[PDB]
């Protein structure tokens, strides 16, 4: 399984995930109305928002987390 792990206006980077990590994630962390930090990666289980600023989505196919 191949996930996005970083993105810019110039393109994406991807990784082929560790064995046993069969989900891709995208995670938004809200900082101010105009701006949110966003991270992307492989995961074993769908990360749980531990903060109210956090929004996560997960999926199971190649590069699905863009």
């Amino acid at each position: 399984l191949t996930c996005v792990t970083s993105k810019s206006i110039f393109g994406i980077t991807t990784e082929n995930c560790p064995d046993g990590q069969n989900l891709c994630f995208k995670k938004w962390y809200y900082i101010v109305p105009r701006y949110s930090d966003i991270t992307w990666g492989c995961a074993a289980t769908c990360p749980k928002p531990t903060n109210v600023r956090e929004t996560i989505r997960c999926c199971e196919t190649d590069k699905c987390n863009e």
